[PDB]
């Protein structure tokens, strides 16, 4: 009842969720998947109640009836009055990332490199700039595009995952999890990093996150944003500082869905849940923060100041908007009154 199953991606987010868990005092208790495609079928069937979804799954989940319920809000800088839970969410922006020493590469010499992507499905790793290959190249082969890729999620004998490396024990190369080395926004920027890939579909905020010492993990730690660029649409490369004006779009926050018949409940525990351990939360950074996971986005993205009511109560396609809808549904022609279980 105000007990909510979170559903886990994978088996670190199920161990943040434990400790969520135990820390809640069991108002929040913890269902595990090995992908975001089976947290959505048990959120379907009512074994779960809720998870944390980027917005290509929320499109999947829209599709099934599920509906968003609060949105992730990072710090803004217009509207500087109201507080975090009712400020209107901005959006992020999708960047492609390349090395400054890989000269030469821009958008249009994309064909036959290297990529790395979050994820098959995701929004800023898959759907736009898979959207716009297939757009501009008038062909539905996005798999033949790129010589080699990681996108977690497609077929492990394909190409679009020649470039994964799995688990520290090389199982499990390409699954759509965490244990996916090169998983999620901080697994493709650190495939390019490392030179795995000539090119990182990510966010632009993955690209600050993740340098001049504001990550203290190994594979972060010398990395400097001057030695990257960004790639624009026009052909230009140019410095991470100018996102605002190199992006490949504006995609819409990350939000948490639910099905629509437990929409009100997992709000309200949720509102309750930031208040004790959301950024400035009675107990955070004391006994637990919901919003941190040392750089790993583990069940929330770690630069989330809180989560936000939505202004409207937006359907799914409200929520997405018309523009990032239609691109969705043109780019699936190739691989939508469904539901896709
Ligand atoms: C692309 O993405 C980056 C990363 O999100 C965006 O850069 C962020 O811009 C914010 C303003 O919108 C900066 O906000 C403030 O944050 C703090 C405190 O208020 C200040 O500096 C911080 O200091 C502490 C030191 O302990 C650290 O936690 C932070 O790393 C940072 O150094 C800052 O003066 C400012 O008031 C935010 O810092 C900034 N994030 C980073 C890491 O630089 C960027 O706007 C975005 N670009 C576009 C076009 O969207
Ligand atoms: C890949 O190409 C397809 C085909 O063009 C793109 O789909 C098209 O997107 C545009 C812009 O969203 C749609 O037009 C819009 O119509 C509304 C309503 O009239 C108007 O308010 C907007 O100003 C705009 O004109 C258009 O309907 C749509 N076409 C189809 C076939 O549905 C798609 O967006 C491209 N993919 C990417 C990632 O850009
Ligand atoms: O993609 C930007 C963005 O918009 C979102 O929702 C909304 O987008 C439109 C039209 O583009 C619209 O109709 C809305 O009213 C609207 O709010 C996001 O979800 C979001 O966060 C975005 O940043
Ligand atoms: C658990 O939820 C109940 C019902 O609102 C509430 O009394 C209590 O504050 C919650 N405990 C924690 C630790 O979240
Ligand atoms: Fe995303
Ligand atoms: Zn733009
Ligand atoms: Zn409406």
């Amino acid at each position: 009842y105000t007990r909510v199953v979170w559903c886990a991606v994978g088996p670190e987010e199920q161990k943040k969720c434990q400790q969520w868990s135990q820390q809640s005092g069991q108002n929040v208790t913890c269902a595990t998947a090995s992908t975001t495609d089976d947290c959505i079928v048990l959120v379907l069937k009512g074994e779960a109640d809720a998870l944390n979804l980027d917005g290509g799954y929320i499109y999947t989940a829209g599709k099934c009836g599920l509906v968003p319920v609060l949105a992730e809000n990072r710090k803004s800088s217009k509207h500087s009055s109201l507080d975090c839970v009712l400020r209107p969410t901005e959006g992020y922006l999708a960047v492609a990332v390349v090395k400054k020493a890989n000269e030469g590469l821009t958008w249009n010499s994309l064909k036959d490199k290297k990529s790395c992507h979050t994820a098959v499905d995701r929004t800023a790793g898959w759907n736009i700039p898979m959207g716009l290959i297939v757009n501009q190249t008038g062909s539905c082969a996005f798999d033949e595009f790129f010589s080699q890729s990681c996108a977690p999620g497609a077929d492990p004998k394909s190409r679009l995952c020649a470039l994964c490396a799995g688990d520290d024990q090389g199982l499990d190369k390409c699954v759509p999890n965490s244990k996916e080395k090169y998983y999620g926004y901080t697994g493709a920027f650190r495939c390019l990093a490392e030179d795995v890939g000539d090119v990182a579909f990510v966010k632009n905020d993955t690209v600050w996150e993740n340098t001049n010492g504001e990550s203290t993990a190994d594979w972060a730690k010398n990395l400097k944003r001057e030695d990257f660029r960004l790639l624009c649409l026009d052909g230009t490369r140019k410095p991470v500082t100018e996102a605002q004006s190199c992006h490949l779009a504006v995609a819409p926050n990350h939000a948490v869905v639910s099905r629509s018949d437990r929409a009100a409940h997992v709000e309200q525990v949720l509102l309750h849940q930031q208040a004790l351990f959301g950024k400035n939360g009675k107990n955070c950074p004391d006994k637990f923060c919901l919003f941190k996971s040392e750089t790993k986005n583990l069940l929330f993205n770690d630069n989330t100041e809180c989560l936000a009511k939505l202004g409207g109560r937006p359907t799914y396609e409200e929520y997405l908007g018309t523009e990032y809808v239609t691109a969705i549904a043109n780019l699936k022609k190739c691989s939508l009154e469904a539901c896709a279980f």
